[PDB]
């Protein structure tokens, strides 16, 4: 078991120890890998390669700003990515390509501003986090397959009701108003939760008429 952490059959439990980097000696074995609550700063390439019986990867709270390319490549069989709480920008476009089982995936509490590229394939998804960052806007069409989703996280964004291309997002969560999510310490139901910005009025109630093609 590796230095700082501790194992119990198929669960790797690092969480909360102060690792600067992802620990050595991982069981090849582990089905649950914590890693959230940590400073680790980088990913190295190849890191995860060795583990490919993985379910549950939890990375969030660490001081990640960059995934190297192909860094899930292995996890074929994983259910639970929690990324949330990093300082991630831009990410590789295929860095969740193999990620086909994929249900839980959390993002929150980064620094991004476009839909990260592969999200609209996991047709598996039941959660779905992305509050707190900084989008403007969602791709139109990015949340077609993903018919499994009982939890959207999307409140904390500086959501662009000017433009036209909101309208994507504000028939959608008006589409779901029931699995549209705000957080109180827990999962609260909120169609509302998504708000303009600056105005700090519900994405939902936006309307046609109120947006412009010319203000994006
Ligand atoms: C750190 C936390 O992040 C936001 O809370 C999100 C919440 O984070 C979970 C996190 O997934 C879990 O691994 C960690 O151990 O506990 C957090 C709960 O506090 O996850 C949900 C979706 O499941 C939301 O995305 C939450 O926004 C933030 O809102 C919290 O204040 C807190 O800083």
């Amino acid at each position: 078991c590796p230095s700082q952490c501790s194992c119990s059959g198929t669960t790797v439990d690092c969480r909360s120890k102060r690792h600067a980097s992802v620990p050595a000696g991982i069981p090849t074995n582990a089905q649950i890998l914590y890693l959230h609550d940590n400073q680790i700063t980088k990913l190295e390439p190849g890191v995860f390669d060795s583990l490919i019986n993985l379910k549950e990867l939890y990375l969030g709270s660490n001081q990640l700003g960059a995934l190297p390319v192909g860094v899930f490549d292995s996890l074929t069989q994983l259910t639970v990515l929690d990324l949330g709480t990093n300082q991630l920008t831009v990410l590789p476009s295929a860095v969740f390509d193999r990620l086909v089982h994929l249900k839980e995936l959390f993002m929150c509490c980064n620094k991004l501003t476009e839909l990260p590229r592969g999200i609209e394939r996991l047709t598996h998804l039941t959660h779905l986090a992305l509050d707190q960052n900084q989008l403007k806007s969602i791709p139109h069409g990015a949340f077609d397959r993903l018919s499994s989703l009982t939890h959207a996280y999307l409140f904390g964004n500086p959501w662009d009701c000017e433009c036209r291309d909101i309208m994507y997002l504000r028939n959608w969560v008006a589409d779901h108003t029931s699995i549209a999510m705000r957080w109180d310490g827990k999962a609260v139901n909120d169609p509302d939760s998504a708000k303009c910005a600056g105005t700090n009025t519900p994405v939902r109630a936006v309307t046609e008429a109120s947006t412009s093609p010319s203000k994006c």
